[PDB]
């Protein structure tokens, strides 16, 4: 049986604040350059404004806190958690919108004003053109990162049907980590697998597994740990309409079409596809730069934050503008084509303000059975309840350790592993040496002040 | 002999119509949400998830 | 600079232990010209080709 | 599109019409309303004005 996290902890009278600095990123938002010479020496990452940038703070213990007045705590039965009351994203960077594009893609006509039979037959039609995205502005908070869906592969099953040749299906839910791709508006599904041409959709998704936030999933969670508030903004329209080019194996019925004869002997693709674009995109329905006062969440968890650390989760397109650079070889007097090598970059800026709101939980032996069926791993940082460890005498010494009385001395056991996230690259953060206690130095606090009321 | 074409338009989660709540103090008719024979029928339309 | 002021009246102010600054509290910007947006371009731009359909 | 050599001519003019903003304004005075508009005046005719 759950319950609401108003009956068990207990909001102190005092407050605090922490900030990061400012954070830079820059590279290159076609693709990632590695070494020639080594895998996994990377050169330029891909970060572009097509990323989903995934925070993860370190929140410092506050147990290991030493205060003058030792009244308000416990250390015999209490102990400390955190809370997330205020919060802020910034953005420091000029509005616009970049494009993206592939010098191959699989059109094959167009198809909204005319298309003159016959067709153009021809082994090979691919071409480059560029297109705009669906612009999109949302962000989620939580103590647990947030999951994410996609569409992928998979068996059909054994062969007792020969009907046809086409491929499975399947939804797979997954872990978000950083660096993944946006959808734009073809699918949230893994191009890498489920295609095969890899000339329909653009270079930055091709390779990629672009999955999307499963809102009814996380919501339907029992306890509430990765939804604690969230906002979403996005829009999108047509531009143009293609078709792609190939032999459709699923052919149209022969019955809903009359068929034609001599310049109308043959059929043409039926396969059509559109290419997305933003719309305008105003300062006014911006999502960031303004604060977001908490007072309670959708969830069951109210903002404490377990493990002493946080998941913030971001995406943007307003600020994906694209650097041109231009250098030059050999110094001419008149113009010419190969007298310049050019490259193209794109910068990223963000900026995190934190109000965090410290509280006491009195601890009796009932509500430790609730903590212990949240997760084990909760009660061990605390260390509450251990066992005392038996096996008092040994004989394991040695006067000379390089001699022939050998034992075969090994040491230095994989002990410390602890981390089952380690296997997914977030973007860290250091928020432990960042705390202050007074408010009112500070762009936010006086804001703060401000919304309290007092 | 004519006829034009349908095009669309853009289209927002501003003005959208689902994920909302939704409470039904008193409707239009007579029956207030009584549903006999222990069923509903309930109907659904939009266009604008239908990426291909 | 207010310290150059000579009031008539000296009972609100001691200039022995006392200065004056200014504040603003009033505020406004003037246009008057029509509306209109401006045009440029690059007479030898960088053009290679089209890339929209 | 002005993928170019030089183009020659001795008169390039066309049949050109396009519409202009729509503007509403009214105002309602005691004396009847001043405007302002731009317009050519003295030159002061010195310091080598090698531009007209």
């Amino acid at each position: 049986k759950v319950v609401s996290t108003d009956e068990y902890v207990s909001r102190t009278s005092i407050y605090y604040y922490a900030g990061s600095s400012r954070l830079l990123a820059v590279g290159n938002p076609y693709f990632s350059i590695k070494s020639p010479n080594n895998n996994k020496k990377v050169l330029v990452p891909k970060v572009s404004g097509l990323q989903y940038r995934v925070f993860r703070v370190r929140l410092p213990d506050p147990n290991k806190f030493g205060f003058p007045d030792t009244s308000f705590y416990n250390p015999d039965t209490q102990r400390l958690v955190w809370a997330c009351v205020g919060l802020e994203i910034g953005r420091g960077q000029p509005l616009g919108v970049g494009v993206s594009g592939h010098p191959y893609l699989n059109k094959f006509d167009d198809t909204e004003t005319s298309n003159r039979y016959p067709a153009q037959p021809g082994s090979d039609n691919r071409e480059c053109l560029s297109m705009d995205y669906k612009q999109t502005q949302l962000c989620l908070i939580g103590c647990k990162p947030p999951t994410g869906e996609h569409w992928g592969k998979g068996v059909a099953c054994n062969n007792n049907a020969a009907a046809t040749d086409c491929p499975p299906l399947e939804l797979f839910n997954s872990i978000i980590e950083d660096g993944d791709m946006v959808d734009t508006g073809f699918g949230c599904m893994d191009f890498g697998t489920l295609q095969a041409n890899k000339s329909d959709v653009p270079i930055d998704i091709c390779n990629s597994t672009c999955k999307y936030p499963d809102y009814l999933k996380m919501a339907s969670e029992p306890y509430g740990d990765s939804l604690f508030f969230f906002l979403r903004r996005e829009q999108m329209f047509v531009r143009h309409f293609f078709n792609r080019a190939g032999k459709l194996g699923e052919a149209v019925p022969d019955d809903l079409y009359i068929k034609g004869s001599g310049n109308t002997a043959v059929i043409q693709s039926s396969a059509f596809f559109p290419t997305p674009s933003g719309s305008i995109v105003t300062s006014e329905s911006q999502l960031f730069n303004k604060p977001y006062w908490l007072q309670r969440a959708q969830g069951h968890n109210n903002g404490i934050c377990w493990g002493n650390q946080l998941f913030v989760t971001v995406v943007d397109t307003t600020r994906s503008t694209n650097m041109t650079l231009c250098t030059e070889v050999t110094k001419e007097g008149t113009y010419k084509n190969d007298n310049f090598k050019e490259y193209v970059r794109h910068v990223e800026e963000y900026d995190l303000q934190f109000v965090f709101q410290l509280c006491k939980i009195t601890l009796t032996a009932e509500i430790m059975t609730y903590i212990h069926t949240m997760d084990s791993n909760i009660l061990e940082d605390w260390q509450f309840g251990l066992t005392p460890p038996p096996s008092a005498s040994l004989q394991d010494t040695y006067r000379f350790v390089t001699s022939q009385a050998i034992t075969c001395q090994k040491t230095a056991p994989p002990k410390e592993k602890e981390d089952p996230l380690n296997k997914y690259t977030f973007w860290e953060v250091n928020l432990k040496e960042k705390f202050s206690a007074d408010l009112d130095q500070f762009p936010l606090g006086r804001k703060f002040l401000l919304q309290s009321g007092l």
